[PDB]
């Protein structure tokens, strides 16, 4: 896991619970409490979160941002690969594998493109005529 | 670099080549030619290459097969974020970081999607009216 994939789950739990603690960030990445307690430290210098004494870790304005940003990326991109058809089983695992190494540009397109098809559901049919054509011929 | 990564290279320096060498896959994947060497013997117990006392290292059919559908990925992948309008500056370094992280259920559907681009050119035109609109 990066480190835009520790902010973006600790953001998440902040929203679902109102705090994130060390054990269950460590359980929804799927690694070892120490490993977290590291990336902590590392957001901590950036200045990304702090944990004042008590309370809890507590996101910065800068961590704020940046974790709505990357929720808003996550789901974006599930849309994205939803609306074009991939198989909803599927498509959890190859946001995860993606989402943190495309650029912005890219996002913000992809952003265009899942509004181009929002925006009329005949764009939709089309898309799947398509889909029809390269099935068998 | 992943096996993908390595394979992908190789395939394309015999492509442009005609043959692979270490030391151009190193600078190909700016890697350690060491490295290379340890990723080619992992190949090679795989059966996706073996090596020749006279003709280098040689991918076997199941690697030229993957080799090719590597290239058809990565240019495939380029085309998809050209078409949708990412500036062409971007683009390689998107899809090297991505490739390698998509089903193949994903691949195909991005290549319905560049078709039903290329099949009417009034969609290219459309998808622009909205990259303008979501501009304000
Ligand atoms: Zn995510
Ligand atoms: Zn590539």
């Amino acid at each position: 896991p990066s480190m835009e994939d520790y902010i973006e789950q600790i953001y998440m739990l902040i929203e679902e619970k109102g705090y994130a603690r060390v054990s269950d960030i460590a359980e929804a990445l799927a690694v070892h409490p120490s490993s977290v307690t590291k990336m902590v430290q590392k957001l901590d210098k950036d200045e990304y979160l702090i944990y004042e004494k008590y309370r809890g870790l507590v996101l910065t304005s800068k961590g704020k941002k940046i974790g709505k940003r990357l929720v808003y990326r996550h789901e974006l991109l599930e849309q994205f690969l939803r609306i074009i058809g991939v198989d909803e089983e599927k498509i959890y695992n190859d946001v995860e594998g993606i989402e943190h190494h495309l650029s912005w540009n890219s996002i913000d397109r992809i952003g265009d493109l899942v509004q181009y098809f929002e925006e009329d559901d005949a764009r939709k049919k089309d898309l799947k005529s398509i889909q029809k054509k390269t099935e068998h011929h």
